[PDB]
């Protein structure tokens, strides 16, 4: 596809402007048109793993629906940095559904750890990924250590290609039941942390469901689905990481990469 080849050249040019790596897939789900850069390389996924985590919780809830209303009475000792919802409600507890919304929409780290514990540990999230056909994703640690993003470390990584297939199946396809898919979409449509990333690179009439991640080594990621009016959804997977341990994570590379693919796909 000629638009795809041109977009790939532009993504190479974009990567050449910084000392790091860009991992990218955009997939038009109707045609299968697929723009990719470093699609089969591993990247540290950081908080984008919270999407897989919450899909696993939703899957469990299909086998007990009241699970989402279960109150978790967590402790001050559970609280770790970057927990803007759980810190506010400690002493009152939160439901499992509220913890999912907090981890997806505010990237709440304590909420993620409480959900990992509910499921039985990080290995259960990896097992869930395997059950939906993702042989690549691996969740090795909990928050906040999963954000170390060390060069060459394969812990807490996936590939852009694997994550594109998983996002496709979860939000657009049938990996989840219809009610669970709708809830995951509704939560990700309401994300608060992504305004400068994928959301900033698409036309004004496209809706976006996304989950960001930010970590050490200037790591800045965003994954999700855009819903253009009168056309099929488009999956966007953007992973970036830097060689300098002192790098500042950026938003603008993700927005630029998104714009490249948006131009290609219309």
């Amino acid at each position: 596809m000629k638009n795809v080849a041109a977009a790939e050249r532009q993504l190479r040019e974009l990567e050449s402007t910084f000392d790091g790596r860009l991992g990218f897939v955009a997939l038009d789900t109707a045609t299968g048109a697929r723009i990719a850069h470093r699609g089969d390389e591993r990247f540290p996924f950081c908080s984008t793993s919270k999407m897989m985590l919450c899909a696993a919780v939703l899957a469990r809830s299909a086998g007990e629906p009241a699970l989402l209303q279960r109150r978790i009475a967590y402790a001050k000792g559970d609280l770790i940095r970057y927990s803007p919802i759980t810190e506010q409600h400690v002493g009152a507890g939160m439901s499992v559904a509220e913890l999912c919304a907090a981890t997806l929409q505010y990237s709440d780290n304590t909420a993620a750890n409480l959900l990992i514990a509910l499921l039985g540990g990080p290995q259960t999230v990896t097992a869930y990924a395997r059950s939906i056909g993702d042989a690549t994703f691996r969740l090795d640690r909990r928050e906040p250590e999963l954000n170390t993003a060390l060069p060459g470390d394969e812990r807490d990584t996936t590939t852009p290609a694997a994550m594109a297939a998983s996002v496709h199946r979860l939000l657009v396809g049938d990996a989840l039941g219809a009610a669970q898919r709708a809830q995951l979409n509704a939560w990700m449509l309401g994300n608060k942390t992504g305004d400068a990333r994928i959301r900033a690179g698409v036309p004004a009439d496209w809706r976006v469901a996304d989950k960001t991640g930010t970590g050490d080594y200037g790591t800045a990621n965003d994954i999700g689905v855009a819903y253009p009016p009168n056309r099929a959804p488009i999956v966007f997977i953007v992973y970036t990481t830097m060689r300098n341990p002192n790098a500042q994570a950026r938003d603008d590379v993700i927005a630029s990469a998104t714009r490249i693919a948006a131009r290609a796909f219309a």
